[PDB]
């Protein structure tokens, strides 16, 4: 029960996929490694099935038919991302520019539209260059900001007369907790046993990340936006934080665990400092901006795209021994999915989604509230799916649960609209199943399926539920 | 401490690989399915991963396959044709398929433009879908006829160019894990399976020495004049070892024996099967026409023998239980030999010598040729190329399996070939590719190609 | 006066190149960066003329250089493997680059399709850039065992084609320019840069020989047997010349060549550095493991070595000074012999006789070959081709440097090999391209190629 009807005469409907995630080729047309080849290659027992990009699911040799699959579905607009190191194969400008990889991306651009399907340009989907990372650290240097500036530059510049869409970092959060605090994503640091210091690095790279961010947009607004008429953002995440009972201490714990999972990033883009919790609690360890950085980074996106999966129950938590200062713990907030044994909502195959539609809701008007942001996009919205060998694919395809995930999402996402907060887009993640990054390929996401083998790609019920529902 | 020299001027050295195992393509260049298809496509909860040899893409890379061979040194290599290639459709009418001939053909070609002896296996498994479904495949007279105009088409394209034929690779597995066990194509007989196992495995294999012996007397009388070549048929056996001194334990290892090589071997001696065998499996057992009998007599050019590892064996309605005979792999709860990755290899060198020297005194044999020898290995993903490589324990495998096998040769037995199994690593049948056999690693996934230490040693020892 | 006569019937006359100096194409068919791309890139203004080896193209134009090299008549032509065009990432996870070995392949088999011998250096500077950032490249005894299977993937990807492997060249230099005065790739050491050039010299050179030692005994143990191929290391020295017969100036000589040669050759006879060495660097010179030092012993199956001129030597915390040795071409305000373009190089025929004379006295090493010479020549633009090209000069420079190697065999010394420094002009390191050491002329614009008269001269005398 819901339509196209109930959404606004301009609302975008669209999926997605990221470079490392698709295209595979990594070492074809002249690509340069990023820390994701690097990653999964040097540190193949951080994957869960010991798997890489490396041929991903090929989408760098079969455009064409992607996009055929694209029209079949009807997508309005696909999200993709530029890898960065197959523009600029070295990182920055004296490794030089790669003309195969400029080929292949105005190739499929061209595509998109020549399909009639709107482009959707990724800027940094945590494949960042090898060449960067190694030289200067990548985002524990402020000579990252600098060098993301003429990559920024670049693109808009080659490629930008004909794309309108403009993302300039991907979940920005989990790049640098998974990457710096975790352990759990390239480059692999602070979780233990590894090389960094999750009390410090998260905090400097997404200081960094925000500072690059600022580069980025005002290098567009400033010498492109009059032109190319188009609109550069930021994706963020967060899960819903529902307090587990209605006492001060878990209503608190909302707000903190907000602030340090999204706060900590739009905060900056609108006060132009970071959320007074995160001040609060992390003190020194937490850099501090500039006079000039806080005006400029107030405002500075032109729409905040934003990714949903999931709601936990949240709570103040008390330990204090054997606690390493760390991100992990600095949101003095315990996670559960259980309120009273009862989950949250329905447990998907991971153990960490659970289906709560309604937090999607929640979420999205809490932006409103608490970070008045003129535009919202739903950039990311999808369910995983177990990746069950040993099934035929006439079973596998009959993914009712994910036409009903997304069913019940966008029902949520009419309710956010109707209620004021300016949603204008719902990208489902993922178009294809892909290589989903320390899980390897383990789990599917997509309404498209893939054979993670042969690369063979059929369209699940969920995919022909969309393209119904986006022709209304 | 095994040289080259220990061995005759003569004797041949190489490596294999299969069709289905390798070549990938399943669906392009015209192929018709296989059972082997078909069984890993609607049946794939029985392979281990869940897989299919669908594509390690041998179709596509031949000649970059053929340097690697060369590399290596390789003084023949072994492969299959898969049947349902050249002729999608099984029998004559349903058409010969040119693409792939050409591939063969370009393949042959390959080989011997770079010195490499070519040696085609008629059968290994892949037997057509078409057939297979029309009138029962192997469990029909049927086929008897039609893999007599596959071997014949065979020769005839190709034959100008390969002097070493052979008919059946592993017949007995063939029938028992495919119509006794169900966990082979085409998957019958197993609990909740289909077929019969008290009578299937018995009609197929009286019915592939039927075809062997079709194929045999084609190539003798109609090719072996002009290509001078030889047909020949590959069995394979476990030594059977007597886990005590006592008669019922000898007995045993007569009775194991003969239900898994004799089964086949002594009809291509005497024309018959093993006594052992009319003695159990009485009237389940098909009888051989007076005719067939003495066609059926020396009736192979040589034997091909595969050897994996040694079991022990005792005293104790369906195959599996019908050579009444319990194995084993432990004597007081110690292994017969260092247990290899399955459970079920067991590195037993002079299992080989004690089985190559029992199959001269028992079916005094022409000419022998160990056709596949191999280690299996675990296929753990989480550790890099770098390592995966460093196959010490293949190459040691080797070394004593060939100690084994020049020791054969210096006691009168006339053992002409090794053939490692298997050249690249591939796909493992109904373990999908959850382990490797290979002296060359072959990342699954990008179908990459990187030499195994193994496959070095080899490289020296080829040239002595 | 010298003809081709006045040398062993076996005796190899060629030329050399370089992949970075030669090939270009640095991101085209999947190459990797090196550090001297890296170098030349981030850092163009410790190039003389701000250039870099991004394209004399070699890279496309190989099929016409063979030609070039056949027309001049060589014997065998003395190329490098870039390290990152086979292996982009250094290591074996980030793969092997499939148009890499392409080429090589390709490049080889063009070689010995014309009557070329193939010599293939394995290190010439452009260590991959993966390597150098990960651990510090050579600053780390991780070099040693990637440089193994570097070493080990080439020798079985080409080596049963070429039969002449050199693990470094000039690694003397390599260290000494990149560690010490950081004028060349990674440029670390000399002032205002960022190394130490009292300890880093020493620790690259100390896992240089090892990397080296490794990469010969896989060779030895692994391939020679069957490819019946030789590897060595190419080595390079200024003859030292006493500037006056007093003790200072005698002993100054040893100081000086052990410092630059002895460095490396001592290693490699004794197992050990030379005492002179020892005595004076003491605690900032690394010691050799009882093993490494044993196996290090003659660990090499010929020297290469380069020669392009003599200083005078005399008595005087980074390498530089350590050798307490003041170098000068004056000796009464006389220079050496005649003055090159750059200052540096001076003609003295007779150092490479004295040279080569020293090392069987000191080293007594089984087989020599001299692998560079030849003579720089300024880039003069603003001039003809028809003059550029009249490089009598040079053709005058090889003769008399083959008239001191002619003199060299007749008193003993080994020398089986002349190799011309360097076939074609190309990209002469830290001064890009303001001059020349070439046969063959290129247009460092247009990659045209006309042969110098030098390449002619060459051409008859090669033709005895
Ligand atoms: C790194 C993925 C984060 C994910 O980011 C997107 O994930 C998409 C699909 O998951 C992916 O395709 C896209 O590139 C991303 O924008 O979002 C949130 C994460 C965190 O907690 C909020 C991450 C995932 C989350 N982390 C905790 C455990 C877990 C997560 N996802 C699954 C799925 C199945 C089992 C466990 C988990
Ligand atoms: C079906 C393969 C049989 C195998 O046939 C050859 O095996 C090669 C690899 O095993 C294969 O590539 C080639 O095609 C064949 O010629 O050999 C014999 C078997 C057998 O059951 O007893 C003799 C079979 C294997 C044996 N079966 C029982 C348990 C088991 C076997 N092999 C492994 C390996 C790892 C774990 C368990 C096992
Ligand atoms: C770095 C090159 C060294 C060179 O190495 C070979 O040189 C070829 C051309 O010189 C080159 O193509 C090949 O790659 C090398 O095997 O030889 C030795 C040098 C040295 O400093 O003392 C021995 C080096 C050169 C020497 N360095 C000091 C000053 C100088 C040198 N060569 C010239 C040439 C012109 C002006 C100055 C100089």
């Amino acid at each position: 029960v819901v339509h196209r009807r109930d959404f606004p005469q301009d609302f975008i409907f669209g999926a997605g996929g990221s470079a490392y995630q698709c295209e595979g080729a990594y070492n074809e047309g002249n690509r340069g490694p990023s820390i994701w080849d690097t990653f999964t290659q040097r540190s193949p027992a951080k994957i869960s099935d010991g798997s890489n990009g490396n041929q991903a699911i090929n989408c760098y040799h079969m455009y064409k038919e992607d996009i055929k699959i694209m029209k079949q579905t009807g997508l309005e607009s696909y999200r993709f991302s530029i890898s960065w190191s197959r523009v600029l194969p070295g990182g920055r400008l004296a490794a030089g520019v790669n003309k195969d990889g400029v080929k292949f991306y105005h190739d499929f651009i061209d595509e998109l539209l020549a399909n009639g399907i709107k482009p959707s340009v990724t800027l940094f989907h945590w494949d960042l260059p090898q060449a960067l990372e190694d030289e200067y650290g990548g985002f524990l240097s402020h000579r990252i900001v600098d060098d993301f500036c003429e990559y920024a530059e670049f693109c808009f510049w080659e490629f930008g007369d004909k794309i309108k869409y403009w993302t300039t970092f991907n979940e920005p959060h989990t790049f640098a907790v998974n990457g710096y605090a975790l352990g759990e994503f390239a480059p692999g640091r602070g979780g233990k046993g590894d090389e960094g210091d999750p009390a410090i690095e998260p905090y400097v790279v997404t200081h960094n990340i925000l500072l690059a961010h600022k580069a980025a947009v005002e290098e567009y607004r400033n010498k492109f936006q009059k032109c190319q008429e188009g609109e550069i953002g930021i994706v963020l995440n967060s899960m819903w934080m529902e307090p587990l009972s209605d006492v001060q201490a878990d209503i608190d714990a909302q707000k903190r665990a907000l602030d340090f999972m999204l706060g900590w990033f739009l905060e900056p883009l609108t006060t132009g400092d970071y959320p007074k919790s995160m001040r609060e609690l992390v003190k020194g360890r937490l850099p501090k901006f500039s006079a000039d950085d806080s005006e400029k980074l107030k405002g500075c996106y032109d729409f905040i795209g934003m990714n949903y999966y999931t709601a936990t129950y949240v709570t103040n938590a008390v330990k204090s021994n054997s606690e390493k200062l760390s991100y992990e713990t600095d949101d003095q907030v315990t996670k559960t999915f259980e309120r009273n044994q009862k989950p949250i909502g329905h447990a998907l195959y991971g153990g960490w989604q659970h289906v709560v539609p309604w937090g999607l809701y929640k979420l999205l008007v809490y932006t409103k509230e608490t970070y008045h942001v003129p535009v919202l996009y739903v950039t990311e919205s999808g369910m995983v799916e177990e990746n069950k060998t040993k099934i035929l694919l006439s079973e596998a395809r009959r993914d009712a649960e994910r036409t009903d995930y997304h069913q019940k999402h966008l029902a949520s996402v009419r309710d956010a609209i109707d209620d004021g907060v300016n949603v204008k887009g719902y990208f489902v993640w993922s178009f294809f199943d892909n290589f989903e990054w320390n899980l390897g390929y383990i789990c599917r996401y997509g309404i498209i399926h893939v054979d993670y083998k042969s690369f063979e790609r059929y369209p699940k019920e969920s995919a022909i539920w969309y393209k119904n529902f986006i022709a209304g």
